């Protein structure tokens, strides 16, 4: 009914990529241990300070229709990752942005983006198989504490509290988080009360505790892989083994291969160092060796406790790859007229 | 009641042709195996990515009144083709655009567009008779699988699932598509669950599965002709045999004869090659020989499985020809004032 | 109550004649066998393509108040002709435009437009008497078929269907038209189902079938005269016989005499030839000889079947003449201020 | 849903710092004995004249979205300090502004604001421990009178009335303030009636009496420290003893160390003298020696009666530090479009 | 002739003070060893980078008429100081700004600014007498080297070159500066060639060499006092000894007494430390002890070589005080209308 504006070819792709880049640049400043926070103005009260990828993504709406379409697709990526895992939304956002950019710049007159998407799906399936091959189950409560601490932005006390809750009520016991009226966090028999002074602080801490609980639930329901994005880096040889069916599938496989390095470079970049050199030295190093951004040095991640649930990284990669690959098949964009 | 703007002669025809060209150019980028997708912004939620001709056509509304009139007529073509067949909307759209363009360009002071329309109807009846003469019934389930795969953008798994459903519940059994909550497609006794990661992917896959089911229902209800637009190409000698009654009917017959080459040229164009040379080599080739765009070579279509239901192409040609021929008879266009 | 704008003399007449000319030029492109169609944008859905004079006239509303007054008067002419006959609206529109133009052009300081209107009424009464003298009753079903075919824009099948209906249910039997769900027209016992592919096509065909039914009902309720506007051309000697009472009545008689040639010239003009030469050759020819526009040659009207009901032409001439003659008497025009 | 504006890096930090500086500069003109008042226009009646920090803070709302975000955060600081103590809102506001300013000015590419916030929390915990170590309980009613007088802007009669009320109904007795209909303050058995001539005067006096009652309740529920900001100045050696864990924690500790001098400097500034010299001479002086701004000379605070509840200063420092340190971690600010 | 705008009272004073503050804030960032540079856009070529006070002052012209009047007066101060000394323009600018500010702030209905100006003149005469009493003549070439190095922004090579030139051509010999075509500075028999790479660098170095030569010429023509603004700080007791004749002269004497501390505070402020504490510790210290900003510690000025010509400081103080005191007598300002 309403009048529509139709955009063709690389112009619409460029506008959507600008929107995706804006949303992903806003989200990616909160990734890793040395990541900052984002203040979102709240209409009815005090602003909200958050380090969560999905919370930042869902709060960004753009005036331009095509940039808003791209932003909405990235929000879909982040929301799907949040609902199916509870953690890993920033990683999914950066992976989706990388895949979308790689697919957009590789579109030519003779290229077939549908077969590129197919090759992306096969590459992601291979990477997921490698990740499942590289997982190790959680056998000790210390691993649970390490996972909770890593997912709580390196907070020892949150991990200790979650480990105590899992010891008290069992590994599969019901655990919930409710805001506390005191300065410190406490545990009741499980119910977690979050300490703080203002509502913004308790909300940020509650978001981090919820992320830690979701991540440790995923880590106990599935295996454990290395942290820092190195688990995704170790799957490049799996893609090297695969053979393409045609040129477009080769393009998609190379897109996924280039994207697999993105989380580690983002984590290093937030730490103030050069991500490319860090990733190159990680790949040249041994399989057990990774990069600690908080300490800023190459260590053994299992010993240091830098580990991630394999479910979180698996679902983040899958959602980001699927949505971005579907996006790259675009040729025409139809939007409503901005009345 | 409301004030009206009245436009005469070739100016209104040019404006309506511009609207038709815009809508058809938006639609035609999704035709054939190497066709891209279209993102349509949704008012209430995430945008919709589709490769369906009728879905793209129905979502385009223009501000200019005359361009909107042309777009509405092309939307009528696409909607009628979708309702009476369930597939072939893009072919009907491109055929309607071609017929409208040729009819508009052949209008002179002494020309009679009504007799041109009559000649167009005679030519289309002859082509439909030839298509019915060239059909072959479906006798093996492998033909059903080939038809479903071709109508599902070359997806082997969709064709296999539909063939399994037809084996289990019979050729005339009740089959429906419902969105799945898992990663892969599954069959229940028939009900199809569509796999995916996000809603956009499952919606696109559901649209393709519905297209495949409608096309295979048409293919079992009627005969089978060659794919790739070659079946419509083989009917040119039938038009050569026909004799006109006057000059206007000859003009209409030549309009239909030139339009018959449009689908194959569009399919080749989406593949990144020159449509004219492909169509010429197809016409010089044997009757069984057609052009495979995915493989990009001249093959035997029945052996390779590039086949189409004759009902789909028949109704697409009929609807497009009727509506476009009625359009070409225009001399005056009356629209409402854009208050 | 509301503020009014008052216009005097030839300026208001010129504006009103501009409005009348616009509406009549829009309507007259659909007159005769070689007439085109008009697309009218519909607010709630798809546009409507029509060849009907009254349908085109009723859909034109002008922003300018005086042009809209003229257009409204021409719409009155067309609607009265449609209601009292069911056919002949385009002929009435062109006759009304011609009479209004000649009446406006012949107004001077000493001229009396009321006596000119009186002379117009006497001339039209004489022409109607001549038309009644020249009529011949319908005695054979072939005449019914010819009348239906002529009134259905030369469609043989519509005339055959209507003749079959009149044979089945009698000449005065109840016959109605309802839209069909199939490709071809069919008859039930009388109910007519109209075939087609899209709603626009069935609507145009329904309008033509309704026109044919109304025209054949008029032709069976009254006599038959020659088609192509020749019947109105044959009444000029009747006006030559008449003697005026004063100068103004002579002016009116000459206005009607010049207007009597309008329909044939319009039919020839839509055929792409010179109307003046065709009318002159018809007048120099024999009484039985007329001009076939579809064949583009001078033939015998009765033998070829180009015949019209006398009631349709009689009422079209009467309505057009009355309204236009009343129109030409204007000196002052009062309109509302365009707030 | 609504369109959002996203600002990155130091620009958003500068805008929020401008908003914070505006609100804190408005608030800080009312600190100390030589502080002025603020008139806030009331929509429904006469304006309100107040010397209360939270009342001034809550009444300032800025049009610019980022400045409004900063102002809202400072309002959160002031409101939390008012709710948890009843007094010390101006001190909390100035401390929060100072901490936010130093945190913003120390942000670099390699700096980690989260670890800076951690160091700030450690330093504040150390300062709170020192304040608890330096407290002395209230043992005499003269101390209650001194605390009430200090918190009532040096009003002897308010302190005398509150001391009489505490003698009559006990230290923990229920005491409330109600506006009086007479010129002078009176006490009933406890209910305080505030004297005055106009509603503005009685409102200002009621605000000061409520502040005095809350402060003396805190002073009787906890210990007593030196006034004039000297108690917060005496805790710098406690920070000197502390050792950092890394560079960012050292930055945070130095931020808190520099902030600890803010209240005394502001009190001196409102008195028309140089705050830096006063603070330096206070630090060089003995522990019991502080600066009397009303007398404008260095005296013994306990003997002169310049004392503060330790709870008020403790909670003001804690709230200001927490909220400001959370603010300094900002990198991206998302606001609504000013429609 | 041209229309005039007249401003009365404190509004014009505030506008002129804003202009003076703008110019002085621009100039004062280049004072002391830790002073930055100023880039002034040149109309005909590359911009000019300078650390010279008069060069920055003369390049600032304001659009507002009253601010431009204040800026023009400060430019007069700087130009007179440059012409009569060759050095000390920044000190004169900051002294003039301080005197103007205190004079403007101390104007009341009963105050007499003319007698305040008189008291300022007596105070400045007393300070000049103290400066002449505290001077010591140059007896060694090492003192010449120290003076040249101090006036050349601590450049050892410039001081060495100037000392060599004075050894070669005598203490009163003719010495000039000409731009060099080589990378390093050289001396010919005296002519100084300034090294560098581009014109901006050689221009900045030439300005510093000219400043050093003018300062050492003044230092040999007159005595030597302590650097860092300590020489002006040591004259406060001389003002303490003076007795006023009335209240306005006391106000002027206190204005000069407060202004005498400005250069040292500015030098400390440019070094990133608190000027008030540095000045207080300098005044509490011994007469020979001053503050080295480059080393950032309290040292012996004569031994370290931080010395200034007494003529430069004397003329800077005299010019600044005279012009600013004349300015403070303002009551009415008349400007031209900005056509
Ligand atoms: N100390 C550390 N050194 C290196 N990498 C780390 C460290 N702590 C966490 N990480 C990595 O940073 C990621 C956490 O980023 P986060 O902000 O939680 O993004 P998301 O919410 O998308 O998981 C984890 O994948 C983890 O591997
Ligand atoms: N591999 C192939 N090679 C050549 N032509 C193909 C191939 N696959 C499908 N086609 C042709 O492309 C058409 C399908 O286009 P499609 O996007 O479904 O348009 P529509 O929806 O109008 O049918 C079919 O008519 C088929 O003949
Ligand atoms: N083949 C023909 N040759 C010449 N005149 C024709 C022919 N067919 C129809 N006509 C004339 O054209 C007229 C029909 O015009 P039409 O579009 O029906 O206008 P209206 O609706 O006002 O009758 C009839 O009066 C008839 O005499
Ligand atoms: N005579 C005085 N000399 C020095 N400091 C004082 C004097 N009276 C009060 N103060 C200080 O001023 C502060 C009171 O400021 P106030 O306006 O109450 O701010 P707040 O409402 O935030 O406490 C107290 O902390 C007290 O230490
Ligand atoms: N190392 C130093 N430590 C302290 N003061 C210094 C040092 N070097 C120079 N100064 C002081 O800084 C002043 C030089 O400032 P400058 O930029 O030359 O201003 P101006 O051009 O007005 O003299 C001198 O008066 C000198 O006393
Ligand atoms: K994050
Ligand atoms: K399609
Ligand atoms: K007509
Ligand atoms: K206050
Ligand atoms: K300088
Ligand atoms: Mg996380
Ligand atoms: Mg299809
Ligand atoms: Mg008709
Ligand atoms: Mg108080
Ligand atoms: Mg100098």
């Amino acid at each position: 009914g309403s009048a529509k504006d139709v955009k063709f070819g690389a112009d619409a792709r460029a506008l959507m990529l600008q929107g995706v880049d804006l949303l992903a640049d806003a989200v990616a400043v909160t990734m890793g241990p040395k990541g900052r926070t984002v203040i979102i103005e709240q209409s009815w009260g005090s602003p909200k300070v958050t380090k969560d990828g999905v919370t930042v993504a869902k709060s960004i709406d753009l005036k331009d229709k095509y940039k808003n379409i791209g932003a909405k697709l990235v929000q879909d990526v982040a929301n799907n990752t949040n609902e199916e895992a509870g953690d890993g939304t920033t990683t999914a956002t950066v992976l989706a942005r990388s895949i979308a950019k790689e697919g957009f710049e590789k579109i030519s007159k003779g290229a077939n983006p549908v077969e590129i998407r197919r090759g992306v799906m096969l590459a992601v399936d291979a990477v997921i198989a490698e990740l499942k091959k590289q997982s190790k189950p959680v056998t000790t409560p210390e691993e649970i504490a390490q996972v909770a601490t890593i997912s709580a932005n390196g907070d020892k006390e949150i991990g200790n509290i979650i480990s105590d809750a899992m010891k008290k009520v069992g590994r599969k016991g019901v655990i919930t988080v409710k805001d506390g009226k005191t300065l410190n966090d406490e545990l009741e028999i499980a119910v977690l009360k979050v300490g703080g002074t203002s509502d913004v602080e308790v909300n940020e801490k509650k978001d981090r505790v919820t992320d830690a609980l979701n991540a440790t639930r995923a880590a106990v329901e599935e295996g454990i892989v290395l942290g820092g994005g190195c688990a995704l880096l170790r799957c490049i040889p799996a893609l090297d083994s695969l053979t393409p069916a045609n040129e477009d599938q080769k393009i998609g496989i190379e897109i996924i291969k280039r994207t697999l390095k993105i989380p580690a470079m983002t984590i290093a970049k937030n730490a103030g160092v050069e991500g490319s050199l860090i990733v190159e030295k990680i790949m040249q190093s041994s399989s057990e060796v990774g990069y600690d951004a908080m300490a800023g040095d190459f260590v053994n991640m299992v010993e240091k406790g830098i580990i991630d649930p394999t479910k979180v990284v698996r679902t983040a990669l899958l959602d980001a790859a699927g949505v971005a690959s579907l996006l790259t098949t675009a040729e025409v964009v139809v939007t409503e007229i901005p009345k």
